[PDB]
Protein backbone atom coordinates (compact mmCIF):
# COMPACT_ATOMS: atom_id res chain seq x y z
CA UNK A 1 0.00 0.00 0.00
CA UNK A 2 1.18 3.84 -0.45
CA UNK A 3 1.95 5.72 2.85
CA UNK A 4 4.00 4.99 5.58
CA UNK A 5 5.28 1.74 5.70
CA UNK A 6 4.57 1.34 9.47
CA UNK A 7 0.83 2.53 9.03
CA UNK A 8 -2.22 -0.01 9.75
CA UNK A 9 -3.83 -1.54 7.44
CA UNK A 10 -6.36 0.07 4.82
CA UNK A 11 -9.61 -1.11 4.32
CA UNK A 12 -12.34 -0.73 1.59
CA UNK A 13 -14.92 1.70 2.44
CA UNK A 14 -18.69 0.89 2.05
CA UNK A 15 -17.98 -2.88 3.12
CA UNK A 16 -20.92 -3.79 5.24
CA UNK A 17 -19.71 -6.07 8.53
CA UNK A 18 -21.23 -9.63 8.51
CA UNK A 19 -24.15 -9.91 10.65
CA UNK A 20 -23.96 -11.37 13.91
CA UNK A 21 -25.98 -14.57 15.28
CA UNK A 22 -28.59 -13.00 17.64
CA UNK A 23 -27.14 -16.26 20.27
CA UNK A 24 -24.31 -13.94 20.53
CA UNK A 25 -24.87 -10.85 21.19
CA UNK A 26 -25.41 -10.25 25.30
CA UNK A 27 -25.56 -6.31 25.69
CA UNK A 28 -26.02 -7.31 29.39
CA UNK A 29 -22.09 -8.48 29.75
CA UNK A 30 -19.06 -6.53 29.50
CA UNK A 31 -17.48 -8.91 27.59
CA UNK A 32 -19.52 -7.89 24.59
CA UNK A 33 -18.42 -4.32 24.89
CA UNK A 34 -14.96 -5.69 24.32
CA UNK A 35 -15.56 -7.29 21.65
CA UNK A 36 -14.16 -5.24 18.64
CA UNK A 37 -16.24 -2.77 16.36
CA UNK A 38 -16.77 -5.13 13.48
CA UNK A 39 -18.55 -7.61 15.62
CA UNK A 40 -20.37 -4.71 17.96
CA UNK A 41 -21.15 -3.20 14.49
CA UNK A 42 -22.62 -6.30 12.91
CA UNK A 43 -24.44 -7.20 16.16
CA UNK A 44 -26.69 -3.62 16.31
CA UNK A 45 -27.55 -4.62 12.35
CA UNK A 46 -28.74 -8.35 13.89
CA UNK A 47 -30.96 -6.30 16.03
CA UNK A 48 -31.94 -3.46 14.07
CA UNK A 49 -33.31 -6.71 11.29
CA UNK A 50 -34.33 -9.38 13.55
CA UNK A 51 -35.24 -6.89 17.55
CA UNK A 52 -35.19 -3.74 16.71
CA UNK A 53 -36.88 -3.50 20.32
CA UNK A 54 -35.20 -5.85 22.69
CA UNK A 55 -35.04 -6.10 26.53
CA UNK A 56 -31.42 -6.59 28.52
CA UNK A 57 -30.35 -6.85 31.30
CA UNK A 58 -28.33 -3.87 33.07
CA UNK A 59 -24.56 -4.43 33.16
CA UNK A 60 -23.67 -5.36 36.60
CA UNK A 61 -19.96 -2.99 37.76
CA UNK A 62 -18.83 -3.40 40.98
CA UNK A 63 -20.40 -0.72 43.24
CA UNK A 64 -22.88 0.12 41.14
CA UNK A 65 -26.78 -0.88 41.12
CA UNK A 66 -27.87 -2.53 38.08
CA UNK A 67 -31.41 -2.81 38.82
CA UNK A 68 -33.68 -3.57 36.38
CA UNK A 69 -33.19 -4.08 32.73
CA UNK A 70 -34.04 -1.63 29.52
CA UNK A 71 -35.47 -1.76 26.64
CA UNK A 72 -33.18 -1.58 23.72
CA UNK A 73 -34.19 1.02 20.67
CA UNK A 74 -31.88 0.11 18.30
CA UNK A 75 -33.76 2.32 14.70
CA UNK A 76 -33.37 5.54 14.23
CA UNK A 77 -37.00 6.44 14.09
CA UNK A 78 -37.53 5.19 17.62
CA UNK A 79 -34.62 6.84 18.57
CA UNK A 80 -35.74 9.92 17.18
CA UNK A 81 -39.07 9.34 18.41
CA UNK A 82 -38.12 8.60 22.38
CA UNK A 83 -35.44 11.90 22.35
CA UNK A 84 -38.39 14.33 21.06
CA UNK A 85 -41.18 13.30 23.27
CA UNK A 86 -39.37 13.93 26.94
CA UNK A 87 -43.02 13.84 28.72
CA UNK A 88 -43.14 10.41 28.27
CA UNK A 89 -39.50 9.37 27.40
CA UNK A 90 -37.87 11.19 31.08
CA UNK A 91 -34.28 12.16 31.51
CA UNK A 92 -35.36 11.64 36.04
CA UNK A 93 -33.79 9.45 37.52
CA UNK A 94 -30.98 8.96 35.25
CA UNK A 95 -29.49 8.75 31.70
CA UNK A 96 -27.02 5.58 32.03
CA UNK A 97 -28.65 1.95 32.99
CA UNK A 98 -27.61 1.48 36.06
CA UNK A 99 -29.87 2.78 39.01
CA UNK A 100 -29.31 6.56 40.47
CA UNK A 101 -28.27 6.59 44.48
CA UNK A 102 -28.45 9.70 46.84
CA UNK A 103 -24.73 9.19 47.21
CA UNK A 104 -23.93 9.54 43.13
CA UNK A 105 -27.01 12.05 42.99
CA UNK A 106 -24.73 14.41 44.99
CA UNK A 107 -22.36 14.88 42.74
CA UNK A 108 -24.35 13.36 39.28
CA UNK A 109 -27.99 15.03 40.08
CA UNK A 110 -27.21 18.24 37.02
CA UNK A 111 -29.65 19.40 34.81
CA UNK A 112 -29.04 16.16 32.31
CA UNK A 113 -31.28 13.77 34.70
CA UNK A 114 -34.06 16.30 35.34
CA UNK A 115 -36.84 17.17 32.68
CA UNK A 116 -38.01 20.95 32.13
CA UNK A 117 -39.02 23.08 33.37
CA UNK A 118 -36.34 22.75 35.85
CA UNK A 119 -33.54 21.33 33.25
CA UNK A 120 -34.49 24.39 31.20
CA UNK A 121 -34.10 26.89 33.79
CA UNK A 122 -30.47 25.30 34.45
CA UNK A 123 -29.72 25.38 31.17
CA UNK A 124 -30.31 28.86 30.27
CA UNK A 125 -27.57 29.89 33.45
CA UNK A 126 -24.92 28.96 30.60
CA UNK A 127 -26.13 29.06 27.65
CA UNK A 128 -25.24 32.10 25.53
CA UNK A 129 -21.80 30.75 25.94
CA UNK A 130 -22.13 27.84 24.12
CA UNK A 131 -24.45 29.71 21.19
CA UNK A 132 -22.76 29.36 17.26
CA UNK A 133 -21.91 33.48 17.65
CA UNK A 134 -20.44 33.32 21.16
CA UNK A 135 -18.56 30.01 20.70
CA UNK A 136 -17.37 31.45 17.34
CA UNK A 137 -15.60 33.98 19.30
CA UNK A 138 -13.07 31.78 20.80
CA UNK A 139 -11.69 30.20 17.26
CA UNK A 140 -8.42 31.89 18.14
CA UNK A 141 -8.02 30.31 21.19
CA UNK A 142 -8.94 27.02 19.91
CA UNK A 143 -6.42 27.32 16.81
CA UNK A 144 -3.50 28.46 19.64
CA UNK A 145 -3.79 25.82 21.77
CA UNK A 146 -4.34 23.23 18.65
CA UNK A 147 -1.52 24.36 16.68
CA UNK A 148 0.56 24.33 19.68
CA UNK A 149 -0.14 21.04 20.57
CA UNK A 150 0.79 19.82 16.84
CA UNK A 151 3.84 22.10 16.91
CA UNK A 152 5.15 19.71 20.13
CA UNK A 153 4.24 16.55 18.68
CA UNK A 154 6.62 17.10 16.19
CA UNK A 155 9.24 18.82 19.15
CA UNK A 156 8.87 16.26 21.40
CA UNK A 157 9.31 13.41 19.10
CA UNK A 158 12.23 13.11 17.24
CA UNK A 159 11.13 9.70 15.86
CA UNK A 160 7.96 10.68 14.95
CA UNK A 161 5.84 8.70 16.82
CA UNK A 162 3.60 9.81 19.05
CA UNK A 163 0.09 8.68 20.98
CA UNK A 164 -2.50 10.97 19.38
CA UNK A 165 -4.55 11.19 22.31
CA UNK A 166 -2.58 12.18 25.18
CA UNK A 167 -0.69 14.66 23.00
CA UNK A 168 -3.44 16.16 20.66
CA UNK A 169 -7.04 14.95 20.61
CA UNK A 170 -7.22 15.05 24.68
CA UNK A 171 -5.32 17.89 25.42
CA UNK A 172 -7.20 20.51 22.87
CA UNK A 173 -10.78 19.82 24.47
CA UNK A 174 -9.84 20.11 27.74
CA UNK A 175 -7.94 23.47 27.69
CA UNK A 176 -10.64 24.67 26.23
CA UNK A 177 -13.91 23.04 28.35
CA UNK A 178 -11.22 24.08 31.35
CA UNK A 179 -10.56 28.04 30.29
CA UNK A 180 -14.21 28.37 29.77
CA UNK A 181 -15.01 26.91 33.38
CA UNK A 182 -12.01 29.27 34.68
CA UNK A 183 -10.15 26.71 35.82
CA UNK A 184 -6.28 26.92 36.05
CA UNK A 185 -4.16 25.93 34.12
CA UNK A 186 -1.73 24.19 36.79
CA UNK A 187 -4.94 21.95 37.47
CA UNK A 188 -6.33 21.17 33.88
CA UNK A 189 -4.56 17.85 34.18
CA UNK A 190 -6.24 16.82 37.14
CA UNK A 191 -9.15 17.24 36.35
CA UNK A 192 -8.45 15.70 32.95
CA UNK A 193 -7.47 12.22 35.31
CA UNK A 194 -10.97 12.75 37.82
CA UNK A 195 -13.25 13.26 34.38
CA UNK A 196 -11.13 9.69 32.68
CA UNK A 197 -11.83 8.03 35.85
CA UNK A 198 -15.94 8.91 35.92
CA UNK A 199 -16.51 7.60 32.53
CA UNK A 200 -13.66 5.19 32.07
CA UNK A 201 -14.87 2.73 35.35
CA UNK A 202 -14.92 -0.49 34.87
CA UNK A 203 -11.97 -0.48 32.50
CA UNK A 204 -9.16 -1.84 34.70
CA UNK A 205 -6.41 1.12 32.80
CA UNK A 206 -8.90 3.22 34.40
CA UNK A 207 -10.42 2.31 37.61
CA UNK A 208 -12.48 -0.72 39.09
CA UNK A 209 -12.48 0.16 42.51
CA UNK A 210 -15.57 1.79 43.67
CA UNK A 211 -13.75 3.44 46.39
CA UNK A 212 -11.50 5.10 43.84
CA UNK A 213 -14.45 6.35 41.85
CA UNK A 214 -16.42 7.71 44.72
CA UNK A 215 -12.50 9.53 45.90
CA UNK A 216 -12.58 11.03 42.48
CA UNK A 217 -16.21 12.21 42.64
CA UNK A 218 -15.94 13.84 46.08
CA UNK A 219 -12.30 15.69 45.27
CA UNK A 220 -13.73 17.41 41.78
CA UNK A 221 -16.85 18.02 43.82
CA UNK A 222 -14.67 20.03 46.01
CA UNK A 223 -12.55 21.18 44.02
CA UNK A 224 -15.61 22.76 42.31
CA UNK A 225 -17.04 23.93 45.69
CA UNK A 226 -13.60 26.03 46.53
CA UNK A 227 -13.85 27.46 42.88
CA UNK A 228 -17.14 28.75 43.29
CA UNK A 229 -16.62 30.56 46.65
CA UNK A 230 -13.40 31.90 45.18
CA UNK A 231 -15.77 33.56 42.35
CA UNK A 232 -18.81 34.23 44.96
CA UNK A 233 -16.12 36.57 46.51
CA UNK A 234 -14.29 37.77 43.59
CA UNK A 235 -16.45 37.56 40.15
CA UNK A 236 -14.38 36.77 37.03
CA UNK A 237 -15.72 36.15 33.34
CA UNK A 238 -15.98 33.02 33.82
CA UNK A 239 -18.72 29.73 33.85
CA UNK A 240 -17.87 29.01 37.52
CA UNK A 241 -18.85 32.85 38.06
CA UNK A 242 -22.00 32.59 36.06
CA UNK A 243 -23.03 29.44 38.04
CA UNK A 244 -22.30 31.16 41.65
CA UNK A 245 -23.97 34.36 40.34
CA UNK A 246 -27.57 32.43 38.73
CA UNK A 247 -31.32 32.34 40.45
CA UNK A 248 -33.55 29.48 39.57
CA UNK A 249 -37.49 30.07 40.66
CA UNK A 250 -35.73 32.66 43.18
CA UNK A 251 -33.06 30.95 44.71
CA UNK A 252 -29.10 30.66 44.46
CA UNK A 253 -28.08 27.12 43.25
CA UNK A 254 -26.79 24.66 45.98
CA UNK A 255 -23.62 23.29 46.80
CA UNK A 256 -24.60 20.10 45.13
CA UNK A 257 -25.99 22.15 42.45
CA UNK A 258 -23.27 23.53 41.42
CA UNK A 259 -20.79 20.94 41.70
CA UNK A 260 -23.42 18.57 39.72
CA UNK A 261 -23.38 21.52 37.09
CA UNK A 262 -19.41 21.55 37.06
CA UNK A 263 -19.15 17.93 36.80
CA UNK A 264 -21.45 18.15 33.87
CA UNK A 265 -19.27 20.48 31.91
CA UNK A 266 -16.34 19.34 32.60
CA UNK A 267 -17.08 15.77 31.89
CA UNK A 268 -19.17 15.96 28.81
CA UNK A 269 -16.28 18.26 27.27
CA UNK A 270 -13.36 16.25 27.94
CA UNK A 271 -14.50 12.73 27.47
CA UNK A 272 -16.53 13.42 23.59
CA UNK A 273 -14.59 15.27 21.55
CA UNK A 274 -11.40 13.38 21.83
CA UNK A 275 -13.10 10.48 20.72
CA UNK A 276 -14.40 12.00 17.70
CA UNK A 277 -11.08 13.06 16.91
CA UNK A 278 -9.22 10.07 17.50
CA UNK A 279 -12.03 8.48 15.63
CA UNK A 280 -12.04 10.30 12.74
CA UNK A 281 -7.72 9.69 12.45
CA UNK A 282 -8.51 6.48 12.37
CA UNK A 283 -10.59 6.63 10.20
CA UNK A 284 -8.33 8.88 7.79
CA UNK A 285 -5.86 6.09 7.93
CA UNK A 286 -8.37 3.15 6.94
CA UNK A 287 -9.79 5.47 4.39
CA UNK A 288 -6.95 7.27 2.48
CA UNK A 289 -9.06 9.13 -0.54
CA UNK A 290 -10.84 10.50 2.43
CA UNK A 291 -7.91 12.40 3.95
CA UNK A 292 -6.97 13.79 0.10
CA UNK A 293 -10.09 15.14 -0.90
CA UNK A 294 -10.56 16.53 2.39
CA UNK A 295 -7.19 18.29 2.66
CA UNK A 296 -7.81 19.08 -1.16
CA UNK A 297 -10.72 21.67 -0.29
CA UNK A 298 -10.37 21.54 3.33
CA UNK A 299 -12.87 24.76 4.20
CA UNK A 300 -15.54 23.27 1.35
CA UNK A 301 -15.89 20.03 2.81
CA UNK A 302 -15.05 20.89 6.71
CA UNK A 303 -19.06 21.22 7.51
CA UNK A 304 -19.34 17.78 6.00
CA UNK A 305 -16.50 16.19 6.92
CA UNK A 306 -17.08 17.49 10.70
CA UNK A 307 -20.25 16.00 10.85
CA UNK A 308 -19.48 12.52 9.02
CA UNK A 309 -16.30 11.97 12.05
CA UNK A 310 -19.07 12.28 14.42
CA UNK A 311 -21.72 9.83 12.42
CA UNK A 312 -18.75 7.53 12.19
CA UNK A 313 -17.45 7.76 15.83
CA UNK A 314 -20.45 7.64 17.49
CA UNK A 315 -18.81 9.34 20.32
CA UNK A 316 -21.43 8.55 22.87
CA UNK A 317 -23.33 5.15 22.69
CA UNK A 318 -26.23 5.90 24.33
CA UNK A 319 -28.29 7.59 26.55
CA UNK A 320 -31.01 6.02 28.57
CA UNK A 321 -34.51 7.36 29.18
CA UNK A 322 -37.49 6.63 31.98
CA UNK A 323 -40.58 5.91 30.57
CA UNK A 324 -43.70 8.05 32.49
CA UNK A 325 -46.95 5.77 30.72
CA UNK A 326 -47.10 3.18 29.06
CA UNK A 327 -46.49 3.28 25.24
CA UNK A 328 -46.29 0.37 22.25
CA UNK A 329 -43.66 0.77 20.07
CA UNK A 330 -42.97 -0.95 16.61
CA UNK A 331 -45.11 -4.06 18.41
CA UNK A 332 -43.77 -4.08 21.56
CA UNK A 333 -45.48 -2.82 25.04
CA UNK A 334 -43.31 -1.06 27.47
CA UNK A 335 -44.41 0.41 30.48
CA UNK A 336 -44.73 2.99 32.69
CA UNK A 337 -41.48 3.19 34.81
CA UNK A 338 -38.99 0.80 32.74
CA UNK A 339 -35.94 2.04 31.43
CA UNK A 340 -35.16 2.36 27.88
CA UNK A 341 -32.04 2.55 26.09
CA UNK A 342 -31.40 4.68 23.02
CA UNK A 343 -28.41 2.97 21.06
CA UNK A 344 -27.32 6.36 19.09
CA UNK A 345 -24.06 3.67 17.52
CA UNK A 346 -26.57 1.98 16.01
CA UNK A 347 -29.04 4.94 15.20
CA UNK A 348 -26.03 6.25 12.82
CA UNK A 349 -25.81 2.96 10.56
CA UNK A 350 -29.52 2.63 10.37
CA UNK A 351 -29.96 1.36 6.30
CA UNK A 352 -33.74 2.89 6.64
CA UNK A 353 -32.68 6.68 7.20
CA UNK A 354 -29.15 6.57 5.74
CA UNK A 355 -27.70 5.60 1.71
CA UNK A 356 -24.77 3.47 1.95
CA UNK A 357 -24.44 3.49 5.79
CA UNK A 358 -21.49 1.35 6.04
CA UNK A 359 -19.09 4.13 3.18
CA UNK A 360 -17.41 6.58 5.46
CA UNK A 361 -18.09 9.83 3.38
CA UNK A 362 -17.13 13.06 4.20
CA UNK A 363 -19.01 15.17 1.35
CA UNK A 364 -22.44 12.66 3.04
CA UNK A 365 -24.96 15.35 2.80
CA UNK A 366 -27.66 15.47 3.97
CA UNK A 367 -26.40 13.80 7.12
CA UNK A 368 -28.89 13.67 10.07
CA UNK A 369 -26.85 11.28 12.55
CA UNK A 370 -27.64 11.35 16.14
CA UNK A 371 -24.39 11.36 17.59
CA UNK A 372 -25.27 14.81 19.20
CA UNK A 373 -28.89 12.97 20.37
CA UNK A 374 -32.02 12.73 18.52
CA UNK A 375 -32.97 16.61 19.15
CA UNK A 376 -35.13 18.14 21.03
CA UNK A 377 -34.96 19.63 24.93
CA UNK A 378 -31.67 17.91 25.78
CA UNK A 379 -30.04 17.89 22.43
CA UNK A 380 -25.83 18.53 23.19
CA UNK A 381 -24.99 21.89 24.49
CA UNK A 382 -21.41 21.49 23.01
CA UNK A 383 -22.59 20.48 20.15
CA UNK A 384 -21.13 24.11 18.69
CA UNK A 385 -17.96 24.15 20.21
CA UNK A 386 -17.23 20.30 19.58
CA UNK A 387 -17.40 21.06 16.17
CA UNK A 388 -14.99 23.95 15.92
CA UNK A 389 -12.46 21.80 18.22
CA UNK A 390 -13.09 19.19 15.79
CA UNK A 391 -12.29 21.13 12.67
CA UNK A 392 -9.56 23.19 13.98
CA UNK A 393 -7.75 19.74 15.18
CA UNK A 394 -7.71 18.35 11.70
CA UNK A 395 -6.85 22.03 10.09
CA UNK A 396 -3.67 22.09 12.30
CA UNK A 397 -2.83 18.51 11.09
CA UNK A 398 -3.48 19.28 7.69
CA UNK A 399 -1.27 22.23 7.55
CA UNK A 400 1.62 20.95 10.01
CA UNK A 401 2.03 17.26 9.53
CA UNK A 402 -0.43 16.30 6.44
CA UNK A 403 0.34 12.52 5.90
CA UNK A 404 -0.20 11.69 9.61
CA UNK A 405 -1.65 8.30 10.17
CA UNK A 406 -2.19 5.30 12.96
CA UNK A 407 0.50 3.03 13.44
CA UNK A 408 -1.34 -0.01 15.74
CA UNK A 409 -4.73 -0.15 16.02
CA UNK A 410 -6.39 1.42 19.24
CA UNK A 411 -6.77 0.68 22.45
CA UNK A 412 -10.14 0.74 23.19
CA UNK A 413 -12.33 1.56 26.17
CA UNK A 414 -14.08 -1.01 27.84
CA UNK A 415 -17.44 0.82 28.04
CA UNK A 416 -21.15 0.42 27.18
CA UNK A 417 -21.23 4.03 27.22
CA UNK A 418 -18.57 6.24 25.13
CA UNK A 419 -17.00 4.96 22.67
CA UNK A 420 -13.45 5.73 23.70
CA UNK A 421 -10.38 5.07 22.29
CA UNK A 422 -7.47 5.19 25.25
CA UNK A 423 -4.22 5.48 22.79
CA UNK A 424 -3.70 6.20 19.35
CA UNK A 425 0.08 5.69 17.68
CA UNK A 426 0.46 8.03 14.81
CA UNK A 427 3.47 8.59 12.87
CA UNK A 428 4.01 11.10 10.32
CA UNK A 429 6.84 12.07 7.65
C1 LIG B 1 -18.25 15.14 19.50
C2 LIG B 1 -18.48 15.54 20.76
C3 LIG B 1 -19.80 15.32 21.53
C4 LIG B 1 -20.77 14.40 21.37
C5 LIG B 1 -20.83 13.26 20.32
C6 LIG B 1 -21.78 14.69 22.37
C7 LIG B 1 -22.97 13.98 22.52
C8 LIG B 1 -23.98 14.32 23.40
C9 LIG B 1 -25.21 13.56 23.55
C10 LIG B 1 -25.61 12.28 22.76
C11 LIG B 1 -25.94 14.19 24.48
C12 LIG B 1 -27.36 13.77 24.97
C13 LIG B 1 -28.41 14.45 24.07
C14 LIG B 1 -29.84 14.07 24.41
O1 LIG B 1 -30.08 13.55 25.53
O2 LIG B 1 -30.75 14.31 23.57
C15 LIG B 1 -25.18 15.35 24.95
C16 LIG B 1 -25.61 16.24 25.92
C17 LIG B 1 -24.80 17.20 26.47
N1 LIG B 1 -23.54 17.55 26.00
FE1 LIG B 1 -22.58 16.87 24.37
N2 LIG B 1 -21.38 15.79 23.12
C18 LIG B 1 -20.16 16.19 22.61
C19 LIG B 1 -19.40 17.25 23.05
C20 LIG B 1 -19.76 18.08 24.10
C21 LIG B 1 -18.95 19.15 24.63
C22 LIG B 1 -17.57 19.51 24.03
C23 LIG B 1 -19.59 19.67 25.69
C24 LIG B 1 -19.11 20.85 26.55
C25 LIG B 1 -19.27 20.90 27.88
C26 LIG B 1 -20.86 18.96 25.81
C27 LIG B 1 -21.85 19.20 26.75
C28 LIG B 1 -23.07 18.55 26.84
C29 LIG B 1 -24.07 18.79 27.87
C30 LIG B 1 -23.94 19.81 29.03
C31 LIG B 1 -25.11 17.98 27.65
C32 LIG B 1 -26.43 17.87 28.45
C33 LIG B 1 -27.44 18.85 27.83
C34 LIG B 1 -28.78 18.97 28.54
O3 LIG B 1 -29.09 18.08 29.38
O4 LIG B 1 -29.56 19.93 28.25
N3 LIG B 1 -20.91 17.98 24.85
N4 LIG B 1 -23.98 15.42 24.27
C1 LIG C 1 -21.20 11.96 28.00
C2 LIG C 1 -22.08 13.18 28.21
C3 LIG C 1 -22.73 13.84 27.01
C4 LIG C 1 -22.41 13.72 29.56
C5 LIG C 1 -21.81 13.13 30.82
C6 LIG C 1 -22.99 12.80 31.74
C7 LIG C 1 -22.46 12.39 33.08
C8 LIG C 1 -21.78 13.47 33.93
C9 LIG C 1 -22.56 10.98 33.57
C10 LIG C 1 -21.98 10.75 34.95
N1 LIG C 1 -22.37 9.39 35.31
C11 LIG C 1 -21.85 9.02 36.62
C12 LIG C 1 -21.98 7.52 36.74
N2 LIG C 1 -21.29 7.15 35.51
C13 LIG C 1 -20.45 5.97 35.47
C14 LIG C 1 -21.21 4.71 35.89
C15 LIG C 1 -22.38 4.49 34.95
C16 LIG C 1 -21.89 4.33 33.54
C17 LIG C 1 -20.97 3.13 33.46
C18 LIG C 1 -19.78 3.34 34.39
C19 LIG C 1 -20.28 3.50 35.82
C20 LIG C 1 -19.05 4.60 34.00
C21 LIG C 1 -19.94 5.81 34.06
C22 LIG C 1 -21.13 5.60 33.13
MG1 LIG D 1 5.64 8.30 22.88
MG1 LIG E 1 -8.54 31.37 32.85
Amino acid sequence: HMGLNTAIATRVNGTPPPEVPIADIELGSLDFWALDDDVRDGAFATLRREAPISFWPTIELPGFVAGNGHWALTKYDDVFYASRHPDIFSSYPNITINDQTPELAEYFGSMIVLDDPRHQRLRSIVSRAFTPKVVARIEAAVRDRAHRLVSSMIANNPDRQADLVSELAGPLPLQIICDMMGIPKADHQRIFHWTNVILGFGDPDLATDFDEFMQVSADIGAYATALAEDRRVNHHDDLTSSLVEAEVDGERLSSREIASFFILLVVAGNETTRNAITHGVLALSRYPEQRDRWWSDFDGLAPTAVEEIVRWASPVVYMRRTLTQDIELRGTKMAAGDKVSLWYCSANRDESKFADPWTFDLARNPNPHLGFGGGGAHFCLGANLARREIRVAFDELRRQMPDVVATEEPARLLSQFIHGIKTLPVTWS
